[PDB]
This record gives structure tokens, sequence and C-alpha cells, in this order.
């Protein structure tokens, strides 16, 4: 279950994952991804894909051409979980080799 | 390409080829949400939709969850629906026919 | 897990399920080729067969050219087939059924 | 249609693709590429085939797990082309990125 707000464990994690923002009564966490062109937008996708379905845990996101806008939390908790932080942590290191 | 124009009848002609999909408030753009059984479909989908997307360098803006994939279509340069737009929601229909 | 061995029960019995694939010689692995009208097909077709592997880890052997992919399946770490090769040639079978 | 072999226009194309391998009376070129996993094997080909799609031009590539083993050509022209140096480029500019 669930991680609380404010919670050590929480900004503990949230640490390693810095770039992201967190909602509004730290329910989940947004960030917005903008690569070169949608090729290489979905370059990242298709990774952050193959890691979703394997650990069966799946991101909110919004694709306009090269942008991305990802909003993660546990549908099955209501709220944020280990897995948004496994998988935001996926998704920075895909999108760093676009840098 | 010229910006297609509200209720006309180039227009329609072109939604009767995509009924499925509802058109915005008005005649801006074109919505529609696909559900598939798992992720695993939604993404085949979606896949095959990017391939011709880059092709026609025309693309969509849609927001995936799980095995539902939304869509909401029209030309950015043109601010509203052109030819393009359609192009797009025919495929888009097609590839997920096959999930049927 | 385990190395299935040539011609036996276990194995022709998984094999009825999946009859299109041949096995090669003897019987160290099963192929098959998949032909769907263009690349766009393939790649959905593919698309669906990757997100499936990385999630049972278990991988295939493929090669694709334009439309055409063809595939050669059996489990690396065992040296001939296991159970994890056809669960594989099956999903593929259903994943490929959508284009027909 | 289909550059000659040892040709100026040629070599100077290869130039480019230093990494490649031509065939075997300059027919084709060859290269394998390796990547950490399947996951990165995957978000590589994925590009390459966005812009394979879109600039008609196909490859023949073998992959297992995270080795992926192009070989390139014009089949149309049976040898190379203009084609297979645009391709084999971006694919080295997309493989690169794993770097
Ligand atoms: C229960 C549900 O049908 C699936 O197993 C999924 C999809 N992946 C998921 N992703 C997220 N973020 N929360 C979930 O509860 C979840 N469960
Ligand atoms: C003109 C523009 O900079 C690019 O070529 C793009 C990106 N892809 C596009 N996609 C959509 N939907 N409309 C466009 O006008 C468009 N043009
Ligand atoms: C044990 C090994 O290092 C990896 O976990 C993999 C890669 N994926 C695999 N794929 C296949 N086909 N057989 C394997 O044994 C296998 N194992
Ligand atoms: C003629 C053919 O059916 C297609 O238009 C393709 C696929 N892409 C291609 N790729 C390569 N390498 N050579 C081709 O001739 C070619 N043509």
């Amino acid at each position: 279950a669930r991680l609380a707000a404010n919670s050590a464990r929480l900004l503990q994690l949230h640490k390693t994952v810095p770039q992201w923002h967190l909602t509004d009564g730290h329910l989940s966490i947004k960030r917005k991804f903008q690569f070169s062109d949608f090729n290489e937008a979905w370059g990242f996708m298709s990774r952050v894909a193959l890691y979703a379905d394997k650990v069966d845990h799946h991101p909110n996101w919004y694709n306009v051409y090269n942008t991305v806008d990802v909003e993660l939390s546990t549908h099955d908790a209501a709220g944020l979980t280990e897995k948004d932080f496994a998988l935001a942590k996926f998704m920075d290191d895909a999108a760093k080799n676009f840098e």
C-alpha cells in the first residue's frame, strides 16, 4: 500500500528523480519530456513500453510530436508507491541518452 | 494545406468515412477513444499508428493509460481540421479493427 | 528449466498447439516464417512480440526483411527446446492472426 | 541505379559510416550492433523502424537478445545506393545514444 505525503520514504525516493514534480497532496508525480523530433520521442516511449509491461506498471502519458507528458501513480493503491519511482527512474535514464 | 470549414460539405463527406469519431466544438478537431484488452494490444496498435504518422508527417495527440488510447486529431499549422486528420483517423480505425 | 527431448511425448503434445511451425534437426528448435502485407504490419506484429518477450524474459531469433519476419526459437541456457519456446510460438501465432 | 565497387562516390559515402564492413564485391554493407540488453536493442530498432518506413528503405536485420545484425543494400537496384548510406548513418546515430 500507499506511500504517505512528505513521508520519509517518499522524499528519500524522490531524491533520485529530482526533475519530477509532486502533485497536489503527494498523490502522484508529473514530468514533461522534450525530444528533438517525434522519432526520438518514440524511441523513448518504446523503451518505456517494454519495461512497463514487464513490471506490470503503466504510465499515464500524453504524446504530441516531440513532447511526452507523464503523470505516474499506483492506481490500485490510489497514490504513490515504490513502483512509481522505479518507473520514473527508468524513464529518466532512457531519456538521458537523447542529451 | 487549406484549413477545412465547420459543417462544410467536404468535411461532412470525409467524416462519413470515419463515423466512430466525435467532432469538437466546432469543428476544430476530431476525438475517439480506443479500448483494447490489455496494454500489449494497445501498444501493438500505437506502434503501427507511429509508423504511419512519421511517414505522412502528421501526428496524433493521444493519451494512453494501460489498454485505452484516447486520440484527438487536427492539423496544427492549419489550426483546425484538414484532409490529413481524416487520412489518419481512417488508418487508425483499420489498425484497430484487427483487434476485433 | 529442463531441456525437452526429441520426439518426446511432452514435446509432440505442445507442438500439436502450434502446428504451423517446423522442428529442426533434431528437435533442437522450431522455425516459422511470417508474411504480412507490408512492413507496417510486420512491425505492429514484432512490436507486440517484443512486449511479451521482455515480459517472460525469453527472446526470439528473428530476421526481418520488409514484410516477412523469420523466426527460430529455443531456450539458449537449455541448448534445445523447452516450455517457454512453445509459450512464445503460441503468442506469436495469435498476434499474427489479427492480420488475417 | 546502382553505385559501383570502389567507386569514388561510394568510398566517399563509406567514409561517413566507417564502422560498417563492405561485402564481397561491394554489393552491400554489414554491421553488428551490441547493446546492453534487449530493452536497449529494441529502443534502437524502434527508431530505425520509424525512419525506414518513412524513407521507404528497409534493413535486413537479425536480432537476438541484445545483438542486432544488419546487412544493407538496395534490392531494386541489386547493390549499394545512396539510400543504404543514409540508413547506415541513421542507425549509427541512433546507436550512439547507448554509449
Ligand atoms: C490491475 C490492472 O488491470 C493491471 O494489472 C495494472 C496495469 N498496470 C498498472 N499501472 C499502475 N500505475 N497502477 C496499477 O494498478 C496497474 N495495474
Ligand atoms: C511544420 C512542422 O514544423 C512539422 O513538419 C510538423 C510536425 N508534424 C505535424 N503534425 C501535425 N498534426 N500538424 C502539423 O502541421 C505537423 N507539422
Ligand atoms: C540467463 C540469461 O543471461 C538471460 O536472463 C536470458 C536472456 N533471455 C533469454 N532468451 C532465451 N531465448 N533463452 C534464455 O535462456 C534467456 N536468458
Ligand atoms: C518495392 C518494395 O515493395 C518496397 O517499396 C521496398 C521496401 N523498402 C526497400 N528497401 C530496400 N533496401 N530496397 C528496396 O528496393 C525497397 N523497396
